[PDB]
């Protein structure tokens, strides 16, 4: 067994290969869209992971898609996750933030000045987001067509993750992943499905990935490259965002630029919860021979494909999304053979204490 070894991820040292996915729960309070001492709670009993990668976090107020979502652009936003931190950081665990901006995916009604979304292009996602009822629960509602970014509006984006990663570094977090996956901003420029655009931020790859690139670019400089993750989901269609007709080309076109920045991880995003066909171990391999960082796996992963995976030498470490949802001691559990605790999805957003700090320990 190797999962539960030590693995150097960057400016950190993660004792075990077991790590927790970033998963969106949208317990955090509005006005504000402030974390809480209950989130405090619900990392904190999940400090044992290799690495704990939090929730989706908005870089800025025009970045939400999502009521209940947290962000970390605001002085009240800060000084809570740096709570948090602190008490992640008081049971040796290790915690990233993940930061995003949602794009397209996100509604009128909980943007700045109640203005349509931005994207690469003027499209409507055609899927879903997740509001709030009067009540304060979780309601689902279509997402609202976007307004195209300007090209003097790219700038501001870029500065937007700068200044996120600042605020992420002062808060306390131990690193910073990106989100670039599952059809928000970053992925809806990577994407030729999303991006119709004719500048230098559209058509070829160099130019889909453009954006990206110089988001990387802006937050290694801001921190340093081996504080900084980054999560693609760059093969299949997630959130009705497919990769293109030339998906693994202009994935390994990506990879190898990021490679270029020795960053501290990729982390691959690998299918959706309705599943999919399984990368190619050929297409793990081209991604191998072109990053030397550390390679995370997720989607559906067992601890048995986690071990084979890394005995075969093609990732470094797994992320566990529901599993983590419902076994605080995930890595325990694992070490040990013991069963894995109910889930209960009615609960995964939305809510309070109830199906979030409430699973056991063994
Ligand atoms: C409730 C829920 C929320 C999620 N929120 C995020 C998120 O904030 N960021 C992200 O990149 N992926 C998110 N995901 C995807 C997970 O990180 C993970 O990749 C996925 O759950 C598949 O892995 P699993 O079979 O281990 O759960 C979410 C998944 C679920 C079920």
């Amino acid at each position: 067994e190797k999962l539960f070894t030590p693995l150097k991820v960057g400016a950190v040292t993660a004792p075990n290969r077991v790590f927790m996915a970033p998963i969106t729960r949208l317990r955090s309070i509005e006005p504000g869209d402030i974390p809480t001492p209950l989130m405090g709670e619900y990392y904190r009993q999940r400090a044992s992971a290799g690495l704990i990668i939090s929730e989706a976090t908005q870089i800025s107020a025009q970045a939400k898609g999502y009521a209940g979502a947290p962000g970390l652009h605001s002085p009240e936003q800060i000084a809570a996750w740096k709570k948090i931190t602190a008490g992640v950081h008081a049971e040796d665990g290790r915690i990233a933030v993940q930061l995003w901006h949602t794009g397209r995916i996100s509604h009128s009604s909980i943007q700045p000045g109640g203005q349509a979304p931005v994207s690469a292009s003027a499209l409507n996602a055609n899927t879903r987001t997740s509001l709030r009822d009067e009540n304060g629960n979780a309601i689902r509602v279509d997402t609202t067509t976007p307004r195209a970014l300007e090209l003097d509006e790219i700038p501001g984006i870029v500065n937007d993750f700068r200044q996120a990663v600042a605020n992420a570094r002062e808060a306390g977090f131990d690193l910073v992943e990106l989100h670039s996956a599952h059809g928000y901003l970053l992925h809806q420029f990577l994407s030729p499905s999303s991006n119709q655009r004719t500048d230098q931020y559209g058509g070829s790859v160099e130019n889909r990935a453009r954006l990206v690139l110089e988001v990387v670019d802006a937050v290694c400089n801001e921190w340093s490259a081996d504080r900084i993750g980054i999560r693609v989901s760059p093969i299949g269609t997630f959130q009705n965002v497919d990769n293109g007709p030339n998906e693994e080309a202009d994935a390994l076109y990506l990879i190898e630029e990021l490679a270029k920045r020795g960053i501290a991880y990729l982390h691959m995003s690998e299918t959706d919860l309705a599943g999919g066909k399984p990368y190619s171990e050929a297409f793990r391999q081209k991604v191998r021979e072109r990053f030397h960082g550390v390679i995370i796996g997720a989607g559906a992963y067992t601890a048995e494909k986690a071990e084979d995976l890394i005995g075969k030498g093609l990732i470094d470490a797994v992320a566990f999304g529901r599993d983590y949802i419902a076994n605080p001691d995930l890595v325990a559990r694992l070490q040990k053979k013991a069963e894995l605790n109910p889930q209960r999805p009615e609960s995964f957003y939305g809510g309070g204490a109830e199906g979030y700090t409430d699973y056991p320990s063994l």
